[PDB]
DNA sequence: AAAAGGCCTGCAGGCAAGTGCACAAACAATACTTAAATA
C-alpha cells in the first residue's frame, strides 16, 4: 500500500486502470471509482443515521457497453453482485421470508439486495423494472433497512448497499426533440435518491 | 379438494391527430328611390 501511495497519481491511476479493457468515457469510470471506494457514513449518534454510500445511474444505448462496465465493477468489487431489472421479481430481489415451522423462526432466502449488503448491486434494464417493484429500490435509498411486514412476519433486514443502475431512454436511442428527464422516465423521487446521473 | 395469502394479465386508464364545421361580417351588388333634363 505504501508502494502504491508512493507510486503517485493513485487517483487518476486507478481511474485509468479501472475497466482496463476499454478506452474512453473516463469520467464515468471516475464515478465508478468513487462508488467502489464509497467508505463514508454518518451515524450521527443519538439521532439520524446518514447513508454514506453511492447510488450512480446511467443512461444510453447498447453502444455504450454499460453492461460490460457493470461486469467489470461488480467483478472488481468484493461481494459485488449483478442482475437485471426484470431478472428478479419484487419479492425475489428484496427478500423472501419463510416462517420455519420446525422452530417457527425466520428464514431469509437470499433477496438480491440482502445478498448485495456490503457490495455494489449491478442492475440492468432498470427502465423496465415494473415500477410497482421500484418500491423496493426506492426503499434502498433509505439504506440498510428493508422492512417487511407480511405473512405473519413483521421485521427488518438491513442491507448496507450502494446501487448501480443502467437505463435506457424510453424512445430507444434518444429524443432530441424532447427535453432531458423525458428520455429519463424516472419520477424525480428516484433521481433525488440517486447521486450521479450519466446520460450518454 | 377448497379456502386464503399472494402476484399476473385483460380492460381501458387515458388524449393528441386531427377534420369537420357551425358559428360570424362584411360581403359584391343586389333592388329600388328620388332629383333633373327634355318636350
Ligand atoms: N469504450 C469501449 N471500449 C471497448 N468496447 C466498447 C467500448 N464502447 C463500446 N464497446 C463495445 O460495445 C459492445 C456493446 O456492449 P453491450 O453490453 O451490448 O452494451 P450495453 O452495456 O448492453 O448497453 P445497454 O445496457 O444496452 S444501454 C461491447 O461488447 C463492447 O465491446
Amino acid at each position: 500500500v505504501m508502494e502504491l501511495i508512493t507510486s503517485g497519481d493513485v487517483y487518476n491511476r486507478l481511474a485509468k486502470s479501472i475497466a482496463p479493457e476499454i478506452y474512453g468515457n473516463l469520467d464515468v469510470k471516475k464515478a465508478l471509482l468513487l462508488l467502489l471506494v464509497g467508505g463514508v457514513d454518518k451515524r450521527v449518534g443519538d439521532g439520524m443515521k446518514i447513508r454514506g454510500d453511492i447510488n450512480v445511474c446511467l443512461m444510453g444505448d447498447p453502444g455504450v457497453a454499460k453492461s460490460q462496465l457493470l461486469k467489470a465493477i461488480c467483478k472488481i468489487s468484493p461481494r459485488g453482485v449483478y442482475t437485471t431489472g426484470k431478472g428478479s421479481s419484487g419479492v425475489g430481489l428484496t427478500a423472501a421470508v419463510m416462517k420455519d415451522p420446525v422452530t417457527d423462526e425466520m428464514i431469509l432466502e437470499g433477496g438480491a439486495l440482502v445478498l448485495a449488503d456490503n457490495g455494489i448491486c449491478c442492475i440492468d434494464e432498470f427502465d423496465k423494472m415494473d415500477e410497482s417493484d421500484r418500491t423496493a429500490i426506492h426503499e434502498v435509498m433509505e439504506q440498510q433497512t428493508i422492512s417487511i411486514s407480511k405473512a405473519g412476519i413483521n421485521t427488518t433486514l438491513n442491507a448496507r448497499t450502494s446501487i448501480l443502475a443502467a437505463a435506457n431512454p424510453l424512445y430507444g436511442r434518444y429524443n432530441p426533440r424532447l427535453s432531458p428527464l423525458d428520455n429519463i422516465n424516472l419520477p424525480a423521487a428516484l433521481l433525488s435518491r440517486f447521486d450521479i446521473l450519466f446520460l450518454m
